[PDB]
């Protein structure tokens, strides 16, 4: 047999597989456990460590989806099957992966562990698009990715309660964390090099765990893509988090917190998937029912009071969004929007997207948002009218958010570096007039155009090279350029570059402007 | 005797002179009464009209500035003092002026009447800058202004008295406006064509009239530069006249606070006018700038509601306005009270100043309606730029007090029946006082407006003699026929949607769109509803 395909980690023997990229082969070690399956009487609780195996635990392809909403918008197509699950969907779903360069390092590697998103109600580490061979083989790292529990079984929360704590699904990354620094080394990982990464809810998962301190000892630098834990999207409040599961066991026939998760333990999956969309108090689009609490506990305050509290230093942070992060969003309740046509909305259409977009807020903050993204010399102009609703959902839940991350960082003692990922491949299926959509930049930087069975060309092949060294870099040394150069990001300078084809571009402030009202502004507006 | 300079007005005979200007005669009547002496028990009361006399009364110069406080902040300097009273103070100041062609015309011609500005508190028909003769002589057209009382004489107001029922002075407007339509005939005025046109405070006064009922048939036309009656500045409501008439009262000694409202009016009857001036301004209640203490108070009867609501209810169907702004409406006041600033240094502020500025230009507002304007008006990517925050601060005082009033006025009156014509003056005169950074100051076309580069021992460029002739043409021809294109680029209609205004310089005019729309957007549509809530 292959002796570069049998680990020994803490809980047993692994058999892995060896896997072909164009620049040679890697090591692979896909399913492997860390937690006992959270099933039955598990369900809700948090993630226990796996129990010893004896034999061999077969390693050699990914395991099942933690159970997960399907999306059925638009069947078939690339743009939206690409998120969907890929293999079948179970609770017994707390399986990691680790790539590993062929034959497995001898020396310490510095290792990454990439956190998907898909709003805290879905995702996958087994995706095509979170492949990790390209990235191992053409930079040498130690890749890991886990699976955590997504929807109300990894958020459901019955906060004060034993049975339905919430944040589990938080636990599960933090438990694998756990797992990457006793284990790690076996693959030849290097564990006191660890650096995060994730995107949308992973990039919030991210930032949770800079702002957790049992999870800042198990990880060394961070990496947030078009995402934050100061979203108005990624937490929620404790008793609306109770107003919602409770309003889930109503929905589901149920029934005492006790009395109230016991019923809910004994329905099957899909009925609590079925059902936990409607939940949320208004129609909108970017809000997702079961998310991470703000309970005291995983977060002893809300992202932002810990932000604006903490000390930094010593702290390096990557973060950045796409260029267009708010139209792929429009297609998903805004009226008018379909990615069938222009979606040159009229301005009552407008008018009724910015309560969609901006949900549960007071008549006059929505009135102040429209004053802002109006053109008051076009004030109908429907090309004009598209383009600032997708500036509202973007600005509103991903650009401000990671600007105000970026410049408290800063100021507060970490080394920010920002970008605005502004290409555009040619593979994509979405139409033009969404620009650069939220979620297109993941397949660039894991190396997914040099895959020689897609129709990446060979510029966008070197772009993808381009990145993959960028985010190593970083991983490596916590500065993404090779030793035009890439500055740090400050509150004063604001500084970030644009990521295409061509070289960097240094531009000053992230929608300075417009994140100054969501930021500054309108949060002075709801107190009072 | 000369038959030209004697003319029978209603009251009686008068006699003019003969003014010599650059481009011929013209016949002057100054000091015209047109109302009772507002004097001792008649201080605070409407004007009476004036009863007839026997014999000639010489209308031969310029009668006493209506009593009113004088600026001592720069003291010679020629920027200011051209605003400063140029006759003696005095209470007996209701006087009208009447400029007409040399001979006079026997068939009837479109009449001009001047309302001045100056706050409420200051201003006079007598000033140089307001000289009638030029415009009469390169347009043929009859000239008319007044005096109106101003300051606590004008406009202090205690609500629902007999005593002081305030808008005194705007009443005092309104006479010489019926004045001239029972008396501008025997002049060789058209009473069927009269075009009001005012400044700042008078181009407040201009729209207020057009908000009364029992104005609005005394005029055809109106001419608004630089002031509306929907200003945050321009009115005041009932009670806070109450309280800071009740104030003033009090701090000069009546009643020996309150009470009742003869014996109140009676005391101050007995206090010299010097002693009301001296104390008008103790009773604005924060450090401010655009404020004033005695303005037209919003009472029901010469307005029977806000400015903003009447211009929201009005038909103004087969009305023409032209309405315009000078570039930099709001650096002029900025000298007044701003922290930092100066007309002999470069007044480039720091950000403390920009806040404190802030305060001190939207006074009277919550901490959130503050941090609303400094929003809008920072650069969130040179937010400490000293040039950029002086810059700033004077939008923020001309916007919220001039420009966009103007708009919203304009755009209502547009899309409510009105043919509506907008400027903005971007000529700053070679002959300025103030420094650069102040750009084209509040004030400064009227000189321009008025032919006063004409004036031969004035120092204008020929071209600014050219530009002065232009636009007393184009101010002459929306008098005539409400349109100010000659019957050469077209000046198009503003309107609500296109918002097309012309700008006014040594340039042939460029068509532009949006009087800072989006500037505008947040005084007249969003902030107000964040004072309410
Ligand atoms: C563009 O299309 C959108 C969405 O319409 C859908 O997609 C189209 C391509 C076509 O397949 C339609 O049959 C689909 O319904 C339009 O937005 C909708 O417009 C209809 C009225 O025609 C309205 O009843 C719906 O409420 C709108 N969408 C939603 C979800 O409310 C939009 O008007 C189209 N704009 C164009 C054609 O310019
Ligand atoms: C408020 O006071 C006026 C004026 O009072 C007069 O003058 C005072 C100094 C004192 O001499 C009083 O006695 C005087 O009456 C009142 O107006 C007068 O009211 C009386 C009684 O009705 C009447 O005979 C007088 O003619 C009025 N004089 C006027 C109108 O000048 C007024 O009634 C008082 N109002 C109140 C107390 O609310
Ligand atoms: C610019 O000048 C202003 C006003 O100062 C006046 O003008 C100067 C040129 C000089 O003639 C002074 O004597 C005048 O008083 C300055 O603002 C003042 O600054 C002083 C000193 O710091 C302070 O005590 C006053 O309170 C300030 N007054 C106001 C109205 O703010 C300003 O600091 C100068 N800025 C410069 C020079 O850049
Ligand atoms: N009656 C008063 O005491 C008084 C005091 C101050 N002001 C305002 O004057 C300051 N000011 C402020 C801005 C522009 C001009 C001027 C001066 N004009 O004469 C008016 C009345
Ligand atoms: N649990 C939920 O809140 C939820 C939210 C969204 N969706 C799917 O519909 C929205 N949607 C559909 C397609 C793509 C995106 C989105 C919204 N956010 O990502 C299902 C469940
Ligand atoms: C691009 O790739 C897809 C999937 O492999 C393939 O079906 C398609 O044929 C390729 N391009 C074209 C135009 O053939
Ligand atoms: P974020 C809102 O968590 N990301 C989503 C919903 N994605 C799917 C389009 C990217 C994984
Ligand atoms: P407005 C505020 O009435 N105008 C004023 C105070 N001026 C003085 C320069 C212009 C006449």
């Amino acid at each position: 047999e292959d002796a570069e395909l049998l680990v020994t980690v803490r809980g047993g023997r692994l058999r892995g597989i060896r896997l072909k990229t164009p620049g040679g082969p890697v090591s692979a070690f896909l399913g492997i456990p860390f937690a006992e399956p959270p099933m039955g009487p598990r369900r809700f609780l948090p993630p226990e460590p796996k129990q010893p195996w004896s034999g061999v635990v077969d390693a050699t392809t990914f395991q099942s989806v933690c159970y997960q909403y399907v999306d059925t918008l638009y069947p078939g197509f690339e743009g939206t099957e690409m998120w969907n699950p890929n293999r079948e969907l179970s609770e017994d779903c707390l399986y990691l992966n680790v790539w590993t360069p062929y034959p497995r390092p001898t020396s310490p590697t510095p290792v990454l562990v990439w956190i998907y998103g898909g709003g805290f109600y879905s995702g996958a580490s087994s995706l095509d698009v979170y492949d990790g061979r390209f990235l191992v083989q053409a930079e040498r790292t130690v890749l890991v990715s886990m699976n955590y529990r997504v929807g109300a079984f990894g958020f459901l929360a019955l906060p004060g309660s034993r049975e339905a704590p919430g944040n589990v699904g938080l636990l599960d990354q933090r438990l694998a964390l756990q797992w990457v620094q006793e284990n790690v080394a076996a693959f030849g990982g290097d564990p006191t090099s660890v650096t995060l990464f994730g995107e949308s809810a992973g990039a919030a998962s991210v930032g949770m765990h800079l702002l957790s301190p049992p999870s800042r000892g198990l990880f060394h630098r961070a990496v947030l893509q078009s995402g934050a834990p100061n979203g108005p999207w990624a937490t929620v409040g404790m008793g609306e988090a109770r107003r919602r599961a409770t309003q889930l066991a109503h929905l589901v026939g149920c029934p005492n917190d006790t009395e109230l998760v016991a019923c809910l333990r004994t329905r099957p999956a899909q009925v609590l998937v079925n059902h936990e969309w409607h939940v949320l108090p208004q129609e909108s689009v970017f809000r997702f029912s079961f998310v991470p609490v703000v309970d005291g506990d995983f977060l002893s305050d809300t992202p932002e009071a810990l932000i604006n509290a903490g000390d930094f230093h010593g702290l390096q942070v990557l973060v950045g969004v796409v260029k267009d992060e708010g139209s792929y969003f429009l297609v998903y309740g805004a009226p008018g929007f379909s990615k069938d046509n222009e979606s040159l909305i009229s301005r009552a259409e407008f008018l009724a997207g910015v309560r969609v977009g901006v949900p549960q807020v007071s008549d006059l903050a929505a009135e102040a948002v429209v004053l802002h993204y109006t053109d008051w010399l076009h004030p109908e102009d429907p090309a004009r009218l598209r383009e600032a609703l997708s500036d509202v959902v973007g600005d509103h839940n991903v650009v401000c958010p990671v600007a105000q991350l970026a410049g408290r960082l800063a100021a507060q003692g970490a080394r920010v570096y920002a970008y605005v990922f502004e290409h555009r491949a040619s593979t994509l299926s979405w139409p033009l007039w969404m620009g650069v959509p939220h979620g297109y930049e993941i397949e660039f930087i894991f190396g997914i155009p040099l895959d020689p069975s897609r129709n990446y060309t060979a510029e966008e092949k070197i772009f993808a090279q381009r990145l993959m060294r960028y985010w190593a870099n970083f991983a490596r040394t916590g500065d993404p350029n090779e030793p035009p150069q890439w500055p740090p990001y400050t509150a004063g300078a604001q500084q970030y570059v644009s990521l295409d084809l061509r070289p960097l571009e240094v531009r000053r402030g992230l929608r300075a402007q417009a994140c100054a009202f969501w930021n500054r502004f309108l949060p002075k507006l709801l107190s009072a």
